[PDB]
């Protein structure tokens, strides 16, 4: 709605594909184009959307201690963190008495609950730095969804309100391949 969304048609279609609930979440969450309040985030029914595995969700610095709390509230256990070191910069003076611009930056904040310890989830892997392939973009690194395989081989894997590719705005589009 996005207040409303079929998850309950999400839940069935999976529980039907594989038997047990989503491996792995990422949630791209519209922090206050259109928002949503804290509130209606935390609302959401993420604990019937997984029951082992790892949740992914991708913060700012304002809302890094509320994406924590909100992660521990659905059962989650917090292990790890993810940092999109950007190639663009935050306004136009340094900081301080510096002279370099202050880069941009995200954290991606990462919880487990379930069994994890099957050979289905690797440890050990890639990197907990993230980097964009143009300066620029507004879609999140191709790296988070590499790193997410990587994590989870051949898992299943969802995602909620995933940022928009800028670059694509005007076009239409037809007969994806699926």
């Amino acid at each position: 709605d996005v207040t409303k969304l079929n998850f309950q048609a999400l839940i069935d279609a999976q529980m039907r594909h594989a038997g047990k609930m989503f491996d792995v979440i990422m949630m791209d969450p519209p922090w206050q184009y259109d928002s949503l309040s804290d509130e209606k985030i935390q609302n959401m029914p993420i604990q019937s959307l997984q029951q082992d595995g790892f949740i992914f969700v991708w913060a700012i610095n304002a809302k890094y201690r509320v994406t924590i709390k909100m992660i521990e509230n659905w059962g989650y256990k917090l292990v790890d963190e993810i940092t999109w070191v950007k190639k663009t910069v935050n306004g136009k003076i340094a900081k301080g008495h510096g002279f370099y611009l202050q880069h941009a930056k995200e954290s991606c904040l990462i919880g487990v609950k379930g069994d994890v310890d099957n050979g289905r989830f690797k440890k050990n892997i890639a990197s907990d730095v993230i980097f964009s392939e143009r300066r620029g973009q507004s879609q999140k690194p191709e790296e988070i969804y590499q790193y997410i395989n990587q994590l989870c081989p051949n898992g299943n894997y969802l995602e909620i309100f995933a940022r928009r590719n800028n670059l694509h705005d005007n076009w239409v589009s037809i007969g994806n391949e699926l």
